């Protein structure tokens, strides 16, 4: 049974679609709140959203691991180190039964991916339950879903302290900006999954379902010059194609002098964050991703 | 008879289309050679660029007057001040003989612009045919000119130390990105500002001619809270439609709630630099023009 829910807005502070609608919500939460359910909106990084920036001393979405969560407090540590643990403290702690079952966790994205979920563990039904009513609901309007399980790559978010973590990713979108479209389009996400949890808390019974996710494969980094530049960009057949296949003879990468630079490897894949402002930082101009079905048994509160 | 030619890109660093075109040409200037005409590209802003930020202290571009390149020298000064006196002291002096002839200087909006123009002076008669050039080369790609010629307001543009300051930008482009279209795009125009030049130099005389501009009226903030904080957005009609016509009764703004804020005055307007994200902090949404035509006369060298 569900009881504990929260949003969470601004984990990345130049992300304002996120930040607009919570900052609404702490003031008025009529939207998000249902019969019998009690949701939390909750501004995750103040300060990086007072400077308008995606971070202060380093990404808030990757620390929240034991490395970081068990360090002593002090004002010496980055700023996000000690803001993760305000809110493994608030929220979790992680790993425990005392944390909070689902969050939501809202981004924004300048690559062309839509209306995207972000699924952390392949086995949980109830996820995958959630996620099979949400595309559903949503659609002929796409909605797609990242898989990020992965033995080395995976990262510590915000959101992997509760039970039921959730990512809400919705692009194409400058940092900076809000756009109406994108706001819309992240209304409807949350919408369907906050009816998702009534229904589910209101003992409805879901039949197994299967769903199509992108699992990670690897990340690609920009091909890069003699001193460690970018010397070719997002070929513009590959620009805004995130999710549709590339095969091996397909065009990645193109120089300023002309030249393209293809796919190469050995079978088809599919691109996901390709041409995302904020991982140019991190070396990747996109991630391959294979696509794979997940079956989920039927569930009942 | 025009001689000393510059290209600057990186005057806001986080604008990368500029900057990674000059650092090439910098490698090898033969794209933006012409035989018996020499071009200098150069990196306005390094600094800016290293942090891929938009300014370190201040904005560069706004800063090219008397108040601020006739200040002692020193380091208690902004970054961009000291900067600034160091450009015009390659390139210029600003006013005077012996600046340079010509600075072309690159950017990238947010904003669904297309190819644009920033025309400072509505009398200048070279430019004008310049722009002409431009604009029928590039057909049937569209092609604008905004006029930012004011009394109060128009801006101390880098460019603005040469005899003949031109500003290229392209959009749209999220901050901190590279598309290889809009890469292609704001090279088609340097091409035909090269050649424009290359043929007056070599004698061409050019007829009278005529172009659509869009002049700056006013500028129009986001309506705000008694907190000053964003109240309502960029209505989905009008975003993405920069240049078309905005009548008196026509969306305008967004709430929540959602409420449409319209228009309002009894006059059309062509609305520009819609949804720039580096106009947030500028309080400005977007910028209201009224379309007008200016001539040329004839010239020759
Ligand atoms: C481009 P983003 O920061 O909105 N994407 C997330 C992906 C995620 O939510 O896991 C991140 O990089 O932290
Ligand atoms: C969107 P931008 O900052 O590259 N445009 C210039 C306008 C210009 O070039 O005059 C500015 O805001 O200073
Ligand atoms: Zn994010
Ligand atoms: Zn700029």
């Amino acid at each position: 049974h569900i009881q504990k829910v929260a949003i969470f807005g601004g984990t990345h502070g130049n992300e304002l679609t996120g930040v607009f609608l919570v900052k609404h919500w702490l003031e008025n939460g009529a939207e998000i709140q249902r019969t019998g359910l009690e949701v939390k909106p909750f501004i995750t990084n103040p300060r990086a959203v007072k400077k308008c920036t995606r971070y202060i001393d380093c990404d808030l979405n990757r620390i929240f691991d034991l490395e970081n969560l068990g360090k002593k407090m002090s004002e010496d540590l980055p700023y996000e180190v000690r803001r993760a643990q305000e809110i493994n403290h608030l929220f979790g702690p992680k790993d425990s039964e005392d944390s909070y079952d689902i969050i939501f966790d809202l981004h924004n994205t300048t690559s062309n991916m839509g209306c995207t979920l972000i699924l952390e563990d392949s086995r949980n039904n109830f996820l995958i339950q959630m996620f099979h009513y949400i595309k559903t609901s949503l659609a002929p309007l796409p909605c797609y879903v990242y898989l990020i399980e992965h033995p080395s790559l995976k990262y510590a978010t915000t959101r992997s302290i509760a039970k039921y973590p959730v990512g809400i990713e919705v692009g194409p979108q400058p940092q900076g900006v809000l756009r109406a479209d994108i706001l819309d389009q992240m209304r409807k996400m949350i919408k369907h999954a906050l009816d998702f949890i009534h229904h589910f808390n209101e003992g409805e019974e879901f039949p197994p379902c299967a769903i199509e996710v992108y699992k990670i494969i690897e990340k690609v980094d920009y091909p890069r010059d003699e001193n460690g530049e970018i010397a070719a960009i997002i070929h513009p057949n590959l620009q805004d194609q995130d999710w549709k296949p590339l095969h091996p003879g397909d065009p990645m990468f193109l120089t300023l002098d002309g030249k393209t630079i293809p796919l190469g490897g050995d079978c088809t894949v599919y691109p996901v964050f390709v041409n995302e402002a904020a991982y140019y930082e991190k070396k990747e101009a996109f991630a391959k991703t294979t696509k794979l079905t997940l079956n989920a048994k039927s569930i009942r509160c």
